[PDB]
């Protein structure tokens, strides 16, 4: 078998992708922020406090015909931003572009964050990293390509993200029409849970290319390029009044600018993000002052090559016995 479903930007700054599950019998239509840096698939819900939920829409459980509750199972999760949620669990049917999961675990939220409710636009997320991360206690469950890895095609799904436009995952296939040249493969370690690779180096702008070894991981639910603080000093030296804000939490730049593009390597094979990718716009509505798409990653613990990067390229992220990545130009 395979999936495919398009994959949209929630607003005009890509600061995440929504793509439609359906869940339950009849579907239940919700709208999932697919997240290769977590492991649990969790949506709002008729459980969910009522004043936690502003607009989403909600999975309803007693409505689905196929739903089943998990008994005893809960799930809390806290994600790298500060934000969080928790629930309950049910087993229920889920479907992704024409691909069906029977029995996947629909983790209910009972609370969300606050960034959650102020989101509207984004129903609950989908998580692609391993399923050793999945929160639920006491039996942790699969995630949904795990789940559905058997059936498919080819145990993969690639991420194609578009800059301002939609973009597509594709499960159990690799589309040889959506990217040019070849696709470089490189090796994962999965001792963290994540899609855990190591970069070769970078370039910024026209510049000569540093060979440096940059662990991190691809994870489509952050939206910035999160690196070393050596390597985005090097970046934003480059562009002429931007400087770090510790008010504001990071680098930002005149929004006279036009920035630089920023390469980082694969193997052999190099990734151009273009520098337009780079900028997310004013700080508060209507300054000059512009927050940069590459930052430091000196306070998590882990450099993150989030959205910002992962648009550039299309990503294959290969499940099989040896998990690998594969990055192409598009």
């Amino acid at each position: 078998s395979t999936g495919s479903a398009t994959t949209t930007p929630i607003d005009s700054l890509d600061d995440a992708y929504i793509t439609p599950v359906q869940i339950g019998t009849p579907a239940q239509t919700l709208n999932l922020d697919f997240d290769t840096g977590s492991s649990d698939l969790w949506v709002f819900s008729s459980e969910t406090t009522a004043s936690e939920v502003d607009g989403q829409t909600i999975y309803t459980p007693s409505k689905s015909t196929t739903a089943k509750l998990l008994s005893g199972a809960t799930w809390s999760i806290s994600y790298g931003d500060g934000s969080s949620s928790s629930g309950d669990v049910y087993t229920d049917t889920v479907s992704v572009g024409g691909l069906t999961v029977t029995g996947q675990a629909v983790e209910s939220a009972k609370k969300v964050s606050s960034s959650f409710t102020e989101d509207s636009t984004i129903d609950g997320l989908l998580g692609l990293a391993f399923s050793t991360l999945n929160t639920v206690s006491p039996t942790q469950q699969k995630t949904f390509f795990d789940n559905a890895k058997a059936s498919l095609d080819s145990p993969v799904f690639t991420a194609d993200l578009g800059y301002h436009a939609p973009g597509t995952y594709n499960f159990g296939f690799i589309d040889t029409t959506a990217y040019t040249g070849s696709i470089t493969y490189t090796a994962v370690s999965t001792k963290q849970g994540f899609w855990e690779w190591t970069s070769t180096g970078y370039a910024v702008g026209s510049g000569t290319f540093k060979s440096t070894s940059i662990d991190g991981i691809a994870d489509t639910g952050t939206t910035l390029l999160y690196l070393p603080a050596t390597v985005v000093s090097a970046y934003w030296a480059q562009v002429s009044g931007a400087k770090s804000s510790s008010s504001v939490g990071g680098y930002v730049f005149p929004c006279s600018a036009t920035l630089p593009s920023f390469t980082f390597g694969v193997g052999s094979a190099r990734i151009v993000i273009p520098g337009d990718y780079i900028d997310f716009g004013p700080i508060s509505t209507g300054s000059s002052s512009c927050f940069g798409g590459i930052q430091s990653s000196a306070g998590i613990g882990i450099n993150i090559f989030g959205d910002v990067a992962l648009k550039a390229a299309f990503v294959v992220f290969n499940g099989a016995t040896t998990p690998t990545l594969g990055f192409a130009s598009k």
